[PDB]
This record gives C-alpha cells, sequence and structure tokens, in this order.
C-alpha cells in the first residue's frame, strides 16, 4: 500500500491545518517540511532549526538555507543544553534529557504561533510523548526504502553528529573544553581528514581516524601535536584502533 | 543529429512499444533508460529487472534495486545460475557470450509473462543482444556518452552506481573451472578489502595463492591492514595471501 | 539572501543581456554560468568559448570543449598567444595583466563578431571589459556547489588548472622547450594518480609540489618519477618538503 | 692529571677497604667498579648485589646477573618491595629519594651481614646516597664518562647492558597509586612492543588509556602492527591504546 | 665441562658452515686441540649460496683452522630432486655419510656440529662468542634452498637459480632477512613486517627486475617472515 | 691467516719504532692508534687530529677524545683549506690540493717530533692495507684489543655538498654543516644536504625515506631558517 501510506500521512496533515516542524536537514525532516509545505502552505508551517554549542556553526548554517530552499519561513532558536545537569555531566541517557529540552522549546514556538502540533522526522517516558510531538512519518509506517523514494517523488535533491560523543560518560562538559574539542576537529578537517573525532580525556586528546587515513596522516604528527597542545591538551594521541 | 533530435528519436520507439521491461544496472545507460521509460510510459508500463547471480557482487545487486526504487520503477528481481552452463563454468574467452545469451533469454520470458513488447538495455554507440529481440534504444537514437551524460543531467539524474564492477570471472585465469565455492571465495575477499576503504580492488585466484591487485597510490594507505587481510583471506580458504607488487593489472 | 534569491538576480541580469558570450574553462564556476545562460537564453543566444594557449594543458582545453558541447552549447575554440606579449615571455609580475587583457580583448572581439551584449565568466565572492555575473549576485564557493546540485550538474573539472608561468621564478624567460619540459613533467605525475601537482622549474632542478597528505602514497613512484623527469631534461628531480605552497 | 694517576687513586681506596659490597646495575660505570674490585681484592672479598623488584623488568634483572657472573664475581640478589614505602606507592616527586634510600639501606644490611667495609656504586662526576654512606669511588677519583670508557678498554671490558633501564614508575603520572597489577600492566605492554622490534619504547599509563611513546623515526615502520598492538595491549587491561603524536619524551 | 669432551678426543673435526654455532665450535676446538689437530669441513652444494661458502672459507682461515672444503650433489638424490617433505632426510644422510669418511682419513676421534650436548642456548652461545672475541660471523641466516619451493616441485638448475637470484638482489637493497617463495609463475616475497614500510619505494623496481628473472607475478606475502 | 696479519702489523710497527698517526676517529685509524701505542708506547706515538673548515667541529672534538681514551699523546693541528684557491673555488682537482695540504702538515709534525713515518687506515705508510687487511678482519681485531668506542661516522669532506666551481665560504659551509647535523639528529646518520644557492637538496637512503615522512614540515622550517628558500628531498636517494 505504497501511495496509501502517503494517504495515511497526508490525512494527519490536513487535520492539523497549521504545524511547526523540527527541521534537521536530514532526509527525514526534509521530507516532512516539504510535505507540510505542499499540503498546508508556506504560511501554516513554521520550520525550526536548533542551534547550540554542541553543533558546528557550519552544521547549523547548512540547515537554515536548506530550509529557505524549500521555501518555508524558518526560525532558528538557540538552546543551552549545558543548562541540564544531566547533559553538563554527560550521563548515558543525556540524549534523552537533550531531546526533551528541545521539544519543549519547539512546543513554545508552536503555541506562540498557533500550531496544532509539533512535527519531526522519525530513561523515563518518551521524549516526544511527554511534549506532545507528532511523528507523522513513523505513525504511517515509513521505512528507509520509502523516505528515499518519496524524496525523489517530491523532487528533493539536497539533504545533509553532536559533540557530547567526543566526551566520556560522566565527564563534565564546559564552555571551554567543548571549544577545545570543536576547534581541534576543525583543524584536522582542514588538514585533509573530513571524518575525524577528537576524543576528550582531560589533559589527553585521542584522535580517531579511519585506518586508511593513518598513513596519509603521518606527516602532520608534530604539527597536530603542537597545535592541539596550544589548544590546551597536554598529550595529543592517535587511537591505534582508528575510528 | 542534435541532442534534441536524439531525445525524440529515443522516445519514438518508447511509445511504439507501449509497455517495456528494462534490464537495469547501476550505470548511466540503464539508469537513463529506466528514467526515460518512466518519464514516457509511467511506472505501470515499466518493469525494471535486476539480475542476481553467483558472478556479481551482492552489494552491487542491492544497489541497483534501490536506484530502481528511487527512480520510481516497479522493480522485479530475477536470479541467474550462470555456473550451470558449461561454457561459463570453464571460463572460456566466449564465457561472456553464453552468459549474455542466458541473460537475454531470461528477460524475453519475463517480457512475455508481464506483457512487454520488447526488452530495453543500455547499449550506446555483442551479437547476443541482437539475437533475443533486445532493443538498445540508446543506440537506436545514436546516443553517445556525451549524449547519455547530457540527457541524464537534463532529467536531473546525478545519482548512479559508477563502479560498474566487471564480471567476477575476470578474477580467474582462463580455463580455471568456476565452482560455487571458489567464486564466493573471491567475493568475500574483495568485499572485505572494499570494506576497509579501498573501492578499487581485485583478488586474483591462483589455487593456493591469493594475489591482491591494488592501485599503487593506495598501497601506502594499505600498510596498516596487512596482518588482518592475510589472516582474513587465509580463513576464506587461501593458503597464502599476497599483495601484487605491480598494482592494478 | 537565500539561495532562492541569488538565482533570481542571475536570471534577471541574463534577460537584460538577451544575448551573451560565456568564457568556459571547465571549473565548477564557469560550468554553472554556461548552463544557466543556456537555460535562460537558449542554445542560440549563448556562445561558449574555450581558449587554447601555451600556458594551459592541451588536455584542460579538450575538457572544456566536450563539457560545453555536453551542456548543449555552441562551443567555439580560440587560440591565444600569451608568449607573443613581451611582458609575459620574460615572466614579470605584469604577466597577469597582459595575459588577461589579451584574453578579455580577444573575447570582446568575438562579442562584437558574434553579436553578444556582454562577455560572461565565472567569478565568485571571495578586468571589467566583461561581466562577472555571479559576484553581482554574491555567490560564494559553497553556493555554487549548491546551485550546481540543484540543476543536476555532474561533470566539472574537480582540480582547477592554472597558468604554467607560475612554475618559473619571476624574471626567468619562458621558452617553448622549458614550458613543455614542465607541462610534460606534470602530465606524467597527473597520470600516476596525483591530479593536483606542480613541477616547479629551477633550471636543472625540478621541485615537485605535492599535497602533504599524498606524499606518503607517493613513496612507491619515487624511482620512476626521478627516471622519467630525468629523461625530460632535469638533472635533479626533487620533492619539495613543504608541499603545495 | 692523567688517567693512570686516577686508576692509582681508585686502587688506593680498594685495598684500603679489603672487603666491599658493590651495587651492580649492569651499566657501564658499575661494570668498571665490579671489575676493578675483583682485580684488586680477589673474588672472595667482593660481593656484587643486583636488586630484583617490581620497578624493574624481570627481563632486565636477569642480564645484570649474567654480567656479574661473567666478570667472575660472587653475585647475590636481594629483592625489595618499593611499594612498602608510603612515598613510593603514591609516586610523589620525591619517590626517587625514598626509593634510592630504601636501596642503600638494604645494601648496608647485606654489607653488615657479610662483612664489607663499604657499599660501592657507579656514580661519577656528572642526594640520598651518602646519607646511608655509599662511596662513589669513581667520582672520588675524578673519573669522567670518557675516563670510564678509557679504563674499561684498558681492562678488556667490552660487554655491558648499555641501555641502562629506567624505573617503571616513570611510566605513571605523579600521584598515581602503583599496584602490583597496573605495574605489570605497563611492563607487559612494553615487553610486547620490545618483542615486535622496537627496543626503545615506553608505555605511558593513563587509566583506561595506554599512551605509546615511540621514536618518531620508527612510527613509519610501526603502522603495520597497528591493530595487533592495539588488541594485545587492550587484553592487558587498557580500554584505549594510543600512540603519542609527539613521540618519545614529548 | 665444555672443554672436557675436547680433551677426550685428542683430535677432532668441526663442521663449519658460517653460523654462530659452527663459528663457536671451530674456534674452541682450536684453542683446546691446536691448529693442526682440528680438520674443518665446509659444504659445497647446489642447495647453498656462493657467498655462504665464501663466508665459512674466510671465517675459517681467520680463526686459524686448516679448512677443507668438500662438494656434494644433493640433487642427485631421487627424494631431493623432486623435493618431497622427507628430502631433509635424504639430504642429511648425504652430508653425514661424507663426514664419516673424512674423519677416518684425517685421524679424528669425532665429528662436531652445532653443541647441544653441553646445553648451549641462543643466549649462551652469544655469551662465549663475545667472550672468545668473535666479531666476524654470518649474521645472515644460512639455509637450504628447498624451503623456497613447495613440497613436490621438481628442482632444476634454472628454477633454483631463478629463486636464488631474487634473494641476493633483495638482500642488496637493504633487506638481509628475506626469502623468495617459488610458485611456478608467482614469486612470493617474505620480508620482516617492520621493513615492509621501508620497502615501499622499491616496489616497481623489484617487480620489474624479478619479472625479468622469469616470474609472471611478483608478490609480497602479507604475512611476512 | 688472521693472527698473521697482526704479527705482520707489529713487525712493520717495530720497524718504524716511532710514528705519527693521522687520527680521524674512525675504527681504522682507531685500530692503528691502538696497535701502534701497544707496540711503541705512548711516548713513541703522537696522534694528530686535524681541525679545519671542511669537517664538523663535532667530528673534531669527538676524535680528540677518542685519542685520549686510547691513551695517546694527542696533538691538535689546524688547517686552512679555504685559504687554498684551488679548494675555495672547488675545482674538480680541489680534492688533490686538499690531500696535499693535509699530509704536508702531518709530514711536518712527524719530523718535528722524530717520527719515522705518518700512519693511516685503509684497505706515509698504510700498515693495515699493507698487510692485506680486509674489512671483516678490522672489526675482528678491534674486539680482540678491547676497542668498543669509535666514530662509526666517516664524515666525508664537506666539499662534496657543493657543485664544482661554487666558491666555498666560512658562511655557506656552516649553512650546509648545520643543516646536516639537524638531519643527523632526527635519526638518519647517512645524509647529505646538497647546496644549490636557494635550494637545499637532501640525499637520503631510499630505505629511510619511509621513516622520514613525519619530519617533513620540521626539516623545511629549520633549513629555511638556515637560509634555504626551498628545502627538497632528492627522489633519487643517496648517491
Ligand atoms: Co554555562
Ligand atoms: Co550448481
Ligand atoms: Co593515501
Ligand atoms: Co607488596
Ligand atoms: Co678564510
Ligand atoms: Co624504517
Amino acid at each position: 500500500t505504497l501511495a496509501t501510506k502517503k494517504a495515511t500521512l497526508v490525512a494527519a496533515l490536513k487535520d492539523l491545518q497549521r504545524v511547526t516542524v523540527a527541521f534537521s536537514g536530514g532526509i527525514d525532516s526534509t521530507l516532512v517540511l516539504k510535505m507540510a509545505l505542499d499540503v498546508l502552505g508556506r504560511d501554516n508551517v513554521t520550520a525550526v532549526v536548533a542551534n547550540s554549542e554542541l553543533f558546528t556553526d557550519e552544521e547549523f548554517d547548512k540547515a537554515m538555507s536548506l530550509a529557505e530552499e524549500l521555501g518555508a519561513n524558518v526560525q532558528g532558536t538557540t538552546l543551552d543544553y549545558l543548562s541540564d545537569d544531566h547533559i553538563k555531566n554527560n550521563t548515558p541517557d543525556s540524549w534523552y534529557y537533550a531531546k526533551k529540552m528541545f521539544y519543549s522549546r519547539l512546543n513554545d514556538i508552536a503555541a506562540n504561533n498557533g500550531s496544532a502540533a509539533v512535527l519531526d522526522g522519525m530513561p523515563g517516558l518518551k521524549a516526544r510523548s511527554e511534549a506532545g510531538a507528532r511523528s507523522l512519518l513513523q505513525e504511517a509506517d515509513f521505512f528507509k526504502t520509502d523516505v528515499r523514494a518519496l524524496a525523489q517523488e517530491l523532487g528533493l535533491t539536497n539533504w545533509n553528529c553532536s559533540v557530547s560523543s567526543r566526551f566520556p560518560y560522566g565527564t563534565t562538559l564546559t564552555h571551554d573544553n567543548i571549544a577545545q574539542v570543536m576547534a581541534a576537529e576543525k583543524y584536522l578537517r582542514s588538514l585533509g581528514f573530513p571524518t575525524v573525532r577528537v576524543r576528550f580525556h582531560n589533559d589527553i586528546a585521542r584522535i580517531e581516524l579511519p585506518e586508511a587515513r593513518i598513513g596519509d596522516f603521518l606527516v602532520f604528527n608534530d604539527r597536530v601535536n603542537r597545535q592541539l597542545q596550544s589548544l590546551g591538551f597536554r598529550y595529543v594521541t592517535l587511537d591505534l584502533g582508528g575510528f
């Protein structure tokens, strides 16, 4: 029932008349913002892209114009995830208390602009369930093979991780050492390794590279060491296991 | 004539047949045919067929299913046992023929059982195609790669499997009997080396010796995987896992 | 503003120009201009021009001829005498002026001889005998890739070529022999799998500038690059420990 | 002035002491002292002592036993639990002091229980030593690093454990409690890396992180062992095995 | 205890090959029995290198021994020429039967070899070799050429010399520890795994050279030595 | 045999009674200095170590101490090779007028202290080479005499780093000399920094270039600070 899953999907869209969509630039939320724009109009849809200290200023700037390209009045809001004790200390369920802090902000924008629901692209209770979010994609049994299909069906051609992963569970995130990691990875991205993570270990940086790249990386050893040392690490290391 | 002449000459035969079945691969030729047939005849008069066999990679097979689902074509999968044919099993210089002959003979059955007037494929400007009643609709309109790349870009086609991996028989010397076992022995080795970050690789079969052909630029990057590839391909049945000092061919 | 807006400003200026001549080189920026001009003014109001010269590789020229015909453009090939200018042959800091003047003035002649309102080229933010129509719409390097993805453009020269005169010191006169000596050296290295490379000329010494990421991969070709470039006239073939600039 | 005048001063104190106990550490300086004591006093009035402990490798210890037996000395080994010292177990910046103090304090027991006039060591002309009394006979005769090599060639001394090893406590940060487990955790890592062909290496301890210091010339050759060094040192208890991008003693 | 067995024999014959074992044995027999009461034999064969012969000949004259060389045709043995896994048996017999003849013709009480009767270890032989002043010895592993060939591959002067030639070349490039494995048209290079990084630059040269020696494919064993 | 080459060596050594040795710290001149001191005594052997612009002040200070360690009456002499016009311009025959400037000093020192000859190592008498001494034997006798320290770095004359006909100066010599010890410091004892005005050409054994990859950026900055505009690695390696 292929076009009958679009039928279940479109059915809920007309029910809400006006929505606020949580835009993440990914293929799923790009599919949601487009379907909301083609069914409810540009004025009954408010796209929101969350900016934070945990995402690269390029990753946020990418999704804002990607929302403008679909022609939706997109609003960017900023979140201090570090304000949550669960996040600042980085517990293993920190993504939950993060996804919760998000939707309540989206629920504010939805309530302040007259939205029937908040839409998105899909420890305690569920993060959406608690905030009253509507994940219309999963409610209609979308698969990985369906979303990629409908994006081509709608003419979608352009579509695009969080820094808490660079830190161990239970290592206090600070405004200082995040920029210490964020700046370190931007350096290694510039040196010719777009896929890299700089793992935090207090006074030790642990550099994970794809093992194919470890050979090409050899020449930058002294320079990466000296640069990341200036950024505050006492020891700059390469994880012998790679990424 | 012009690129505009060739687009209409291409569509001319498309409407002539009303309902078609495309032999879909990941390349631009079969993708341009699948897209143009879908843009002219609709998904209901277009059935894409992706051939599975012991001779081609399951990663390339699963890829062509998705390019047909992403292009919006009612895609059907058929499976081929090339090894049942004596000419293929022995790996003769004409093994590609009896493989291509066994292939097109299958699609004309699928064409007759789904109501197709012809079978389309991506031949542009060998005999086995012109024997089973197969239309090379691109070649019928004098399409060149400069025309196929031009018209595919015009339709917005940017995504296609560029790695048109040769037939796995190429990993074997001429006259080395292909078996269900040693064919999978090659596929597993190459899939591993492809998984490690080297998309261009061939594992040549030489009885108890594996010969790895890698581009010479990449051998610097490959140093780190030495111990693992040896032990891995040894587990896959080779007594010796070696790197060809000469690189790719 | 949005990418949706910069596209309007582009077509807006194109309708104002009605008929144009695009200076096609093969890079992603000039590829975007040739396609947008054909999709706004048609095949008959767009003349693509690919300039051949001694300072650029006969391979980079052939790419832009086929890439222009592949986009469906009336492609014209012109041949240029950069060395015919005294200021360039001796390789002074003024080579860029008298080279670009000869280029734009050659195309400005085609413009009057092919009936174009202007000559267009691919210049982005970050001479004026021609219109840089992308910078007028404030396109950046990240936006050109964005509009190229929207239009389906897949063939473009991924390594931006450059004038061969940079390989020689300022004030070392270029000759047809030492020019080809460098070009042939780079063409060999290009064939081995290093598309971004420069062979810097220092008389009997070749200085190879390679991206520092690649130098590890390059170890295996050492003896061959030496032996080939030695046969091409260099007494010493060396790798610059500093890499590409 | 010359060497042959210091070799005089060296022999002078040796006959003066009649019977001595030498602290042999396999190094070039301690090899010269044990040899000169055997040639001046005879084998029966000289006892060489080589300490086995948790701070030096069970592999490096056995060699100094072979160098002492090969020089023709009655070598007796004593074992010390440095961790029994409150200051060493915590690895304070002064742990070297209370460690060398525990060293000389043991030797003076062996010297008093076998009848020696002094304790000898190879300290030469290059702070807890003499508060137990050990005499630096080479340094007392103004021997230099070039003088020890000169007199060793004169005596036919050619074999010595040139890589004078360091104490395994240097592999740990200041203020990291040493345990019988994590000391062997480092020692086993270093012994593996030595076995693969990198004789000069240190494995720095950082809890769940091993930090591998290799000579930066060697890092190119080391790539092929990446996965094997990682997994072996992981089985030795480390969660993450890393190579210090700054190399040896960064 | 070591010298003790030497005095028992009055006159002995030491088998010098070039390794540290035969170097330590030949010297100690001379220091206990004198230069005239020790007869050294160094084996010449189709299975050994012209340098290993020169290695033991130069080392025996330097240690002060009356060195005698005999030559053996191992390929003449049916088990070796086809090289079955028991060729080492048919190989070891042709050697020892030759030495038992020479011992009677030089007035020797025994024939010596690399040693095991005195519980010498690899760490112990190195101790007496430095103690006895031995500084010249074949530091490169001397070995029989049959190991480069699979069990059951007919050895010929052409394909044996085909293998032997590759190893001397690679040893010249700066890799003294190397074996070149024969597989008809495939050469398999065993190199110490640390060196494979250093070996990278010689790839094309080793390939082109070893192709000239008759191999269709020159390969590096990913597992090394 | 070998034990003959030593008795033949002493035979020629006593025939000369008193000698002057050209010590260059290498093992060969070390074997000569030990055997001559052990046959004639410290008072009948004068070791001479040459200081000049063409060898490193580090190789000189090392060779001085190696003579004092073997117990030899060591005298230091200074040579002005750059004062020789044939050397300063580095002509293809500059090697000749250099070897003559060297031995002419040593033949003077021999006569002013009463030496019968000037001695040197190889394979002015050359007693080692005169006795059919080989490279495998010289290392053997060094262990026999108890010799363990010797400069296994036969640092050739620095004139080879400059093309023929490039005037050597005290300044550009130090530009080359300092560049090489830096490269020696990183772990490559066999290396040459070839001078080409604003280009340095680094010769490394092709085996070592794999080991060399990581130091690329650092070698550039140091040698650039030392005056080279471009620091390069010779793709052809050593020789
Ligand atoms: Co805060
Ligand atoms: Co079957
Ligand atoms: Co690479
Ligand atoms: Co205890
Ligand atoms: Co002067
Ligand atoms: Co190396």
